[PDB]
């Protein structure tokens, strides 16, 4: 069964572009993650910065979740983020992606063993 | 001197070609690619995505390679590949190769600065 810890790194990491290098990025980048295959997920967050310098946000400032469980945590320094929004006009099996590149602190929340991110939970 | 990435390229890279239209795409690869220069290689698989899609798989799930590094990574989506087995029949110089067409998912090993595939690791 793919775990939560996976599927993190599948739907945010992205450290192979230092960001997002055209308006195509979310297009491609959301599909590829697999993240229009049953349904236009309709919003989506990519990081390019390490898989370490990110797990590493697990242990930087403890914040709640939006959910108001407690396992989450804030990027003390801002990370290059890439923002993946479906466009009004975005439709299954034709889904469209506005793609916003911005450097801002994320929340991610946090579980098992390593400590590592399991839902990516927002950029501030 | 051929860099292992550009080796990579030569010896598994195939963006021409969505897929192997016959059984004789792998004699014809196998040949051009100089892989039959000193002795009929045995076995190879041959990659038809773009070199970015595949470069991409380097920052995808982080997986075993068969010798027990883990510079591997196994690609989220599955790719079309084609498949060169040698034959019997087959006998260095003249090298004959069966050719399977598959979509599936592929292992790649990834190293340097650009991070590239520079081993095939397997398909699954």
């Amino acid at each position: 069964k793919e775990t939560a810890a996976a599927k993190f790194e599948r739907q945010h990491m992205d450290s192979s572009t230092s960001a997002a290098s055209s308006s195509n990025y979310c297009n491609q980048m959301m599909k590829s993650r697999n993240l229009t295959k049953d349904r236009c997920k309709p919003v989506n967050t990519f990081v390019h910065e390490s898989l370490a310098d990110v797990q590493a946000v697990c242990s930087q400032k403890n914040v709640a979740c939006k959910n108001g469980q407690t396992n989450c945590y804030q990027s003390y320094s801002t990370m290059s983020i890439t923002d993946c929004r479906e466009t009004g006009s975005s439709k299954y099996p034709n889904c469209a992606y506005k793609t916003t590149q911005a450097n801002k602190h994320i929340i991610v929340a946090c579980e098992g063993n390593p400590y590592v991110p399991v839902h990516f939970d927002a950029s501030v």
